[PDB]
């Protein structure tokens, strides 16, 4: 009942090029954490992946949800949460996140970016995916 997983991740070819990769392990032990974690970016990249830019991908799996908000440049992000985490709260959250990844540099500056990952981050899909874990985070 709370989010797993959140990032970014621009539509390349086969995958998804790892914009960034945040990552909730609270219900993963120091072991599993491990495994769910590459669980959640292969999901995350998977989708941006099958999120064709422009479009959301909300992936049910037996376990969690996978929500995607895609933006209108080429690159989008990526949200998986679990079935109890909605896609309106998602969708604020990849909206701050989408909105962040054009500010941190201009829209053009990345314009897909054939180069990124976690090293660049993001406070704000780091901050928001770790608090949201709770039902939407709808401003309480």
């Amino acid at each position: 009942m709370r989010i797993y997983y959140i990032g970014v991740f621009r539509s390349g070819g086969e995958k998804a090029l790892e914009l960034s990769e945040v990552k909730d392990l609270s219900q993963f032990g120091f072991f599993e954490r491990s495994s769910v974690g590459q669980f959640m970016t292969f999901f995350a990249e998977t989708v941006a992946s099958r999120t064709g830019a422009g479009e959301r991908q909300s992936i049910e799996e037996g376990n969690y949800i996978g929500h995607v908000y895609a933006r209108s440049e080429g690159i989008c992000g990526v949200l998986i949460t679990d079935k109890q985490y909605p896609v309106r709260p998602a969708y604020t959250l990849l909206n701050k996140i989408l909105d962040e990844y054009l500010v941190a540099h201009p829209k053009e500056e990345w314009a897909d970016v054939t180069e990124t990952n976690d090293a660049l981050k993001m406070k704000q899909l780091d901050t928001y995916i770790s608090k949201y874990q709770d039902p939407s985070q709808a401003d309480a």
